[PDB]
């Protein structure tokens, strides 16, 4: 198995003892994803990508974080929705920090954090920084971390056109949209019900945020753009593009 | 469709809670060494498995489990010096339980059952519960009720303890990665258990105190505290039904319709 | 008749807030390197200047700004390895924003506009707001409204973008110490600028991921991410009026009497 | 070009630290009520002004000041019940001081002077310094030196006290918004002072203890603890030279050039 | 020169003992908690301190000022934190206290600490304080600081002694709050703070295999005790005291041998 | 007994039940006090005064805080002396806050915090503020706290004249001096060995603080003044003044009803 959770400590110890062990940590969230998808999408997707990348480069995947930072309106609908279960920033940062500290104790020195929830970013970054600060106090400076969001690897203009033949608008309105739905169709068809999609126009917000969040500024279904044009085929395209891009990036950052 | 909150859309979840009788379950585990014969997510798999079967019988829902738990103690987990074991600081675990309870309250939920499969998590789960309730109280909510239990506590009946432990019983004290857990795994996840690797050693014994930093020489090299050589899928099935039934009834009594 | 709270008497401030409908504005910047050609308090100066002008037009008051912001990230500020750059830990920035909101609420204020001038601050400002609003609810206050915004998010009109970037626009991705900020500075604080020191280097290109510890070699030696050789006072005047008007109308719509 | 780090480019700042004996100064103030006659940023303006002058005179640099400080105490600042006064929790002020020292240490700086302008700040500035120095030790750094001082502690000359308080000096325990601060403000920021609005009331008196919640009746209505009627620009310039001079020498003593 | 209590020593006396190189320090960790109608509320501080004092005299150790406030009371372990008098700290507060103290003893040059807990619920937070402190010490280059944490009652294991304490059969520390065990030790150590006449004789408390929150006052005896101390005696107390003192004294010699 | 720890919860409940019960809490420290005194002086003195004041006005005394904030050179010698065991500020604040929260839960509403360690003050104050903030969130606003350092009641020139016949240099250098040593001779003479006093010249400091602490600026013995002229008689004088003033103040702030 490529999952650390499915290994005995002896199998894990042996892999780390090899000296060139690369670990991957998916970081997601429990969040509403419209009427058509389940709420663990942000955990499922990064974990899936990690698995496939891990199989191709010989890496191991740590148990993913199921709860992430609070959902923001302009990018995820808003934390006012039912089901969405968010952690405070300090809690997420502390979790990332504790994990990096423990991996360092194991002898691991190469970590890839794969974010599946846009809003986690800064808290993952702070957690990495606080952990490296600590490792430095303990005499460790060779621990390296690569943090990335798999969607950032779908930049090829060609690829974007096959995914958005009617023109692209940006990652800003993608919550529960074509991109994530297509991936879910390919990896978890049982958890996607395209027939429930609400084909509302893309969501537009002014250049600023309001708190407490105003429900009426987010489309009723919770999506920021219609996933009507999503397909298992598009999902397969995105997946391979992400897996190959991420696998090559890892080889480049963590060379033997 | 599913009993798992993560496998539902927010609308389905919303509907289940709006019914006003919704009971939610949260498994709290750990990524910890379990000897040479079992994978390291045992403490997550078991409570989650027990939650699913209880949820199916009483109509409850199961929240995504907490994969990381408190540090492993030598006298009940072998120690935190083992590789693979990835523990959280107490504050981090406490804060996670606290944030989740707060969010569930925001959804309108008021009935929560925390089920941990990692002995050392207990006190931090309790503090997180206490801190969340205090906070809910400041918010004007005093009807949020929480039940916290470790599934193995429901295996009390002597008749069941003879079946599992013929040659005698040395309490849950020494039991990490032993008969009990290994049996359940054999029944629930036979592919994640290789009993052929079990290192059969005599029951670990410690003095009536703890030492820090942990001295590696005071815990069997395998990481186990007792041999799981007599574990069996049959013992597993027994343990499983006993727990599912007991916990299911306990919940019905604490959260009557 | 200043718009700055710090320049007022507590009785003058009190009358303003007790008058009702009082809008407070808090600039949130940072002490960060901005190349060879600009001073390091740019992120405090710019948003403060915008606040002053907006407050003068709509009748709002401006709180003293937060001088220190969150750590600088390579893909938008060059990195926190540069000298001079003095960054706070996330929890520190978040707690500062939280404390201030709590106090304004005690004053009786209920309308706050947070104007960010440092890209990396956003999420910590957001958490501060959320933690504060949560707290106000415990106190029985649910009518406190906050609007957070970065003054640059108001420069989107194609026509305006055309005049600022004739030879093309590569986004705000690498707009640190570039044409945008440098232009604004030339128009508001020309003495703290010196285009002759600008290093006319090509745009910065980074892979679709981040690496820690930060690799100093992946950031232009000067600290800038894009050349500001084409900055000017004229462009500064354009951006300024655009932002002031856009933000002023925005505030009127979010905070009507 | 300036003594304010905020007004320098990172290159110039780096060149100054490279010298090896650069001194940095950090003003720590507060946004707090100061009666009917003065603005509320007095505690930032004054220590900032003194830092500027001291820094220019001795060749040091001034960091951006902390605009928000610890909660106002009744017996020393009227109380945190007044509107306008915007205070931070102790942990927040402490953490801010701690983070700054950590960063300055990263630049290579090793000499810092913290000039407090708000009486109640001190202990939290101290914990911040302690926690920072503890971290530096873990990181292998033990040559970072910090001097913390409240500028008013340099006005102790009996002859100076006389010129400032003919009728007598009843201590700094009721000098909130009184003759001392108002005088300095008249010498530095006269536009932010209006003696016409001063409420000439007798010196507030307090028992040897504090009560919480703070009882509004135990503090003069206007917010001041003593009258600033006798304040003057001359006294202010007197205080200014005494402080700048005194602090300037203490710094040269504690941070001798190399 | 003066006593086994660090608080009664001058810093020079303390310094002289630590300079020895193998000085053992003991820290009592108790609580201010209700103990039924028959005993005072500082029992959890008194008992461990009393055990520490005696152990210190026999092995040559010093005793630090005890922590008076401990972690919140649990219904199934101490009646519950809803009774008046009981004054508990949050987990983070007790952990931080233990952490700060260890950090300081290390600065003194001490390297051997025994934490004697007298309140069942303190255990895990003491443990986290130890772990966090040892982590800090490590960043500071210190890896030779050793900590032994124990609850004195765990040294009362011999079946023989157990029969003499419970001639009618044991019941486990699951309901030994204010029961026979603590009351006997008090009758032997502080008779003036105990009055058996007020002891409410009721059947042992029993609880399901789980806890509920908010706590339900009804699931715990009214007096606060989980079992009766009616059969408590100054004699049983003298027996328990000696067993613990000797057991712990020998355990400490084992863990901290003289250099 | 006036000690809460020596009461039964029933007896304590009965006292708070009166509705006007005043609780007193000593806050001290474990700190070096020269060659002539033990290190728990800062706990013994305020606890002793508390005891007397409580017996006199009918109040109860809570267990004292044995550990306090870090010793400062200019008022405690420095935190570099062995024996001195100090808490971080956050830990002391949190301890005060938790106790006040618990007392509020008991129904109690009157608390006097008696400090006996100079450095604790502001952290005791933050703890009080934070706890009252919480009580407010919980709908409780009738909880009143009086905080004081017992030595602040010894102001009368006549009384000082008698204690320092040959002049007085303020509390600025009283650590382990005449004042505390005199009280100890009158209250705990067995804990004082006046024969060990190191009669050195008073300590002098500039108008500022230096960090890290330089041991060279503190008399080797750890005292800031010589206690050679301390006496049981002066101890009884000081004790009279304190108990008197404090008792009167509390009856003033917490009148019976
Ligand atoms: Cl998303
Ligand atoms: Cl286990
Ligand atoms: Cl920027
Ligand atoms: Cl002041
Ligand atoms: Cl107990
Ligand atoms: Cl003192
Ligand atoms: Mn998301
Ligand atoms: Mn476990
Ligand atoms: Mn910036
Ligand atoms: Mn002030
Ligand atoms: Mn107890
Ligand atoms: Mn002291
Ligand atoms: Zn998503
Ligand atoms: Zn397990
Ligand atoms: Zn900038
Ligand atoms: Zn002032
Ligand atoms: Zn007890
Ligand atoms: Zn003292």
């Amino acid at each position: 198995s490529v999952f650390v959770g499915e290994l005995t400590w002896k199998e894990y110890e042996a892999r780390v003892a090899a000296g060139d062990c690369v670990l991957m940590l998916p970081v997601g969230a429990l969040e509403q994803h419209g009427h058509h998808m389940c709420m663990n999408v942000d955990v499922l997707l990064p974990t899936a990508v990690c698995k496939r990348v891990a199989e191709r480069i010989g890496a191991l995947v740590m148990p993913g974080l199921q709860y992430g930072y609070k959902s923001q309106q302009k990018s995820g609908g808003g934390n006012h929705f039912p089901g969405t279960t968010s952690l405070d920033g300090a809690t997420l940062t502390g979790t990332v920090q504790d994990i990096i500290r423990e991996l360092a104790r194991h002898g691991a020195r190469r970590l890839v954090l794969m974010n599946g929830h846009y809003q986690n970013s800064m808290f993952i970054v702070e957690g990495i920084d606080l952990a490296l600060r600590e490792l430095r106090y303990a005499g460790i400076q060779d621990f390296k971390v690569v943090v990335l969001s798999y969607w950032d690897f779908v930049k090829d203009p060609a690829v974007i056109q096959q995914l958005y033949p009617e023109g692209f608008l940006g990652w800003d309105i993608e919550h529960g949209g074509v991109f994530e739905t297509s991936l879910m169709l390919a990896l978890y068809p049982d958890l996607v019900d395209l027939d429930r999609v609400v084909d509302h126009p893309p969501a537009t917000f002014p250049p600023y945020d309001v708190f407490p969040v105003d429900p009426a500024r987010t489309p009723a279904p919770g999506t920021l753009s219609s996933a009507k044009t999503a397909s298992r085929e598009k999902g397969e395209l995105i997946l391979e593009v992400c897996v190959q891009g991420i696998a090559d990036a890892i080889r480049e950052e963590f060379p033997p």
